[PDB]
């Protein structure tokens, strides 16, 4: 049992609350106004842990490395050719320490849950490792190491560009066929079952899989899991895919399968109207990473349109230049903001609090995109959550929805003192039991790089 003096429950914050957790990491009584009766007394204001609905753990090891100008328009483009050569070095031990330390450093943040976008399945002659799954069992297992809430994304890449494109050398890693794809999500069953971790269709982009493939595996009976997807984060694809089909990415996609709320669109940067209306309607969730999509010029999602419509969206941390609950959610709103040159743009009818209407998104998007039992606390959900700083004077003097804005839109992750996943404390006054050991395997592989 915990007690928080403030929490933000499902009916908006209570006060004096009071949880039970079971033995299995469930929230199994929650009581407002009560007596704290034993239970652990908590440091300050409890928030639901924020899903993390994108990532590509490797990069972390690259992050901030590639901000050198080699070229007067230096792009998103040239910026995949170093990541390239990036994880074509890395052994499966490497990217085992990477993804732990990446984890970490996503607890202490204010990330309880992540979905690992992974494509990075063969050996460095794109020859397959004597257990396929083998780069997918290393992920589960940081995952477990950190305590992290975990979706593996398995990811089916087979193709450089649309109209099944050769795939070119750099691609070699990820490459895998339909079958060989369907039999991986099958061998990774047992065990990520056995962690009590969750599993994902994913196609990389509509650049790296054919339609066929898409319908192949979509009929292949797992129609429980989440779907996800790159779309329409660079022009050039939209171009590429006009050129290809007469027809804009998120557009091809509605017009060709059924998208719906099972799904997952990462990016959507460049979606017209008519293509932000369709994905509203259908209930998918759109993966914004507003950080890398910044630091990739990518550019600015019409996000106040979309949620205008009655969108659901989460936030990714993707490349890992930024791990950061706080910067994603401040420069999704502070975009919106530089382009319509006004302020306070993200809001509900019913909510005009900006960091609340930010957070509340985020946290039901990510859950719904992850497939998992969390983003809000209440009876039957999962115990995932943080805890903020009491001792702070801006979070102290504040009350219910001003200490979101406080915290989001005047503070920092430092902020974010415990976090809690699963009933388990991973973090505690801001440190992980594991960071220790993990920075001296993680500061070995960065000189190995
Ligand atoms: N930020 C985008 N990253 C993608 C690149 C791609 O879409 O090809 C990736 O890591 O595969
Ligand atoms: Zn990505």
């Amino acid at each position: 049992a915990i007690f928080a003096e403030r929490a933000l429950l499902p009916e908006g914050w209570a006060r004096n609350v009071r949880f039970e957790i079971s033995a299995d990491g469930v929230l199994a009584e929650i009581r407002p106004d009560a007596n704290a009766d034993g239970a652990e007394r908590l440091g300050g204001a409890v928030l639901p842990g924020m899903p993390n609905l994108h990532s590509h753990a490797f990069q972390r090891a690259m992050a901030g490395l590639a901000e050198v100008a080699g070229n007067p328009n230096d792009s998103f483009w040239t910026w995949r050719e170093l990541m390239y050569r990036m994880v074509a070095r890395l052994s499966p031990e490497q990217i085992e320490v990477i993804a732990c330390q990446l984890y970490i450093e996503m607890l202490k943040a204010g990330y309880t849950a992540v979905a690992e976008f992974h494509y990075v399945h063969h050996d460095l002659d794109g020859r397959s490792y004597a257990d396929p799954a083998e780069l997918s069992l290393r992920i589960s297992r940081a995952a477990s190491a950190a305590g992290i809430g975990l979706t593996l994304l398995p990811v089916l890449y087979s193709h450089a560009g649309f109209g099944g494109q050769p795939a070119s050398e750099g691609q070699r890693r990820f490459i895998n066929g339909s079958e060989a794809y369907l039999e991986l999500l099958q061998r990774l069953r047992a065990p990520l079952e056995a962690a009590g971790h969750s599993l994902g269709l994913c196609f990389h982009s509509l650049r790296a899989v054919t339609p066929q493939q898409i319908a192949t595996v979509l009929a292949a009976g797992h129609d429980d899991l989440p779907v996800h997807i790159h779309i329409a984060e660079q022009q050039k694809e939209v171009d590429d895919c006009q050129a290809w089909s007469g027809r804009r990415p998120l557009q091809w996609l509605y017009e060709n399968v059924a998208v719906d709320q099972r799904w997952c669109l990462v990016h959507a940067t460049h979606a017209d109207p008519a293509e932000v209306a369709a994905m509203a309607r259908s209930g998918a969730v759109a993966g914004l990473c507003l950080s890398t999509e910044a630091n990739l010029g990518d550019g600015i999602f019409p996000a106040t349109d979309f949620l205008a419509q009655g969108g659901r969206l989460g936030i990714g941390s993707d490349s890992h230049v930024s791990l950061s609950v706080v910067e994603e959610l401040r420069w999704l709103e502070y975009g919106q903001r530089l382009r319509d040159r006004k302020r306070n743009r993200l809001y509900r009818d019913d909510q005009p609090m900006i960091g609340r209407t930010l957070y509340d998104a985020a946290l039901a998007g990510g859950a719904q995109a992850l497939g998992q039992p969390i983003g809000s606390l209440a009876v039957g959900r999962r115990a995932d959550l943080l805890v903020l700083d009491g001792n702070d004077p801006y979070l102290a003097s504040a009350e219910g929805d001003a200490l979101l804005n406080r915290w989001l839109f005047a503070g920092g992750d430092r902020q974010v003192r415990d976090v809690m996943v699963a009933g388990r404390w991973v973090v505690r006054d801001g440190r992980h039991a594991g960071e220790e050991r993990s920075a001296r395997a993680f500061v070995q592989v960065l000189g190995e790089l």
